[PDB]
């Protein structure tokens, strides 16, 4: 029952100290959409239902669709070498799209721009800092910069930004509202990330996470999106549905590899596809069955290693799944 539900699922939330919100989805129908805690404490604002938070790494999910579309328009291959797009690479340059596309690259960028740079500068200080590991090559290992590098090939075979793409692919295409680039601001029912200490579960707010525009811009391609936890659910159920590219596709493209369940741009995992997200005081995490019918979107605003959202995530769905 949705009495039940209510019941059950706010006990695991208030148990786990949850601020931001929650949304579970079973069979394309919403059993539960609640908000907790604060998007500003400073000025009195609770979190709501539609109030928008960072997706952070989940973003790399819509970055990997953005290639997969090009793959079959017919102007790139997962095959690429990078060098083909990055001319002036001096290491790394027979990695694939694919590999790319799987965390099983030896790239890895220590640190973007201090600067507040466009995108196509932000596109050029990774190619140029990037640092490549050979004994990493082939095998998982979680480097941001993959997708980052991505985003460029986006840009550089579409003639436009990266955001333009996105706008016009996820944001036009799927009509969301709360949905949007956090260097241009947030609009109505925006939150503030807070900064917790280590062994922090109660939450206190007393010291707000800073983000910089460097930081919003060195995000291209990674984590620069702000949404409801229903956008994000729209986005990523009508990717497992073939609303964005056709279910051939999307098996392509999610594809676990032989040293990790990650494959294109998400975690195949044995009930579906996992996304996590943390950094600047938020956490972002998803759990959808295969067919995109039956999922969890946690989002919140009060990061704490010690009241970490996921495991709250994997346990409402194990028991949604059942």
């Amino acid at each position: 029952n949705n009495k039940n539900t209510d019941e059950q699922v706010t006990k695991a939330l208030n148990l786990s100290h949850f601020v931001g919100s929650a949304l579970v989805v079973k069979n394309d129908h919403v059993i539960y959409n609640r908000a907790f805690g604060y998007a500003n404490k400073a000025k009195n604002q609770r979190n709501k239902v539609n109030s928008k938070y960072q997706i952070l790494s989940i973003q790399k999910s819509m970055t990997a669709v953005g290639i997969m579309q090009l793959v079959q328009a017919g102007k790139v291959k997962l095959t690429d070498p990078i060098s083909k797009y990055y001319p002036t690479l001096k290491h790394g340059r027979q990695t694939t799209l694919r590999q790319m596309l799987d965390m099983t690259t030896g790239f890895r960028l220590k640190s973007g721009s201090k600067e507040f740079l466009p995108e196509n500068q932000v596109i050029d200080f990774a190619a140029h800092n990037v640092f490549y590991y050979p004994d990493k090559n082939g095998i998982y290992n979680y480097s941001s910069v993959n997708f980052l590098l991505l985003a460029g090939i986006i840009r550089k075979v579409t003639g436009q930004s990266y955001q333009h793409f996105f706008t016009t692919h996820f944001i036009d295409k799927l009509n969301l509202n709360e949905t949007g680039f956090l260097i241009h601001g947030q609009g109505q029912d925006a939150t503030t990330g807070y900064r917790a200490l280590a062994d922090q579960t109660l939450p206190n707010y007393d010291q707000t996470m800073p983000e910089s525009k460097s930081q919003m811009a060195n995000e291209l391609g990674t984590g620069q999106v702000y949404m409801s936890t229903a956008d994000l659910f729209t986005v990523e159920s009508a990717i497992l549905k073939g609303q964005l590219l056709s279910k051939k596709n999307v098996a392509i493209l999610h594809t676990r590899t032989a040293t990790g369940e990650y494959g294109g741009g998400v975690y195949n995992m044995s009930n579906g596809i996992r996304s996590h997200g943390l950094g600047y005081g938020y956490e972002s995490s998803i759990f959808l069955s295969p067919d995109g019918k039956t999922g969890v979107v946690l989002m919140s605003n009060y990061y704490r290693k010690a009241a970490g959202i996921q495991a709250t995530a994997n346990k409402i769905f194990t028991e949604l799944m059942k």
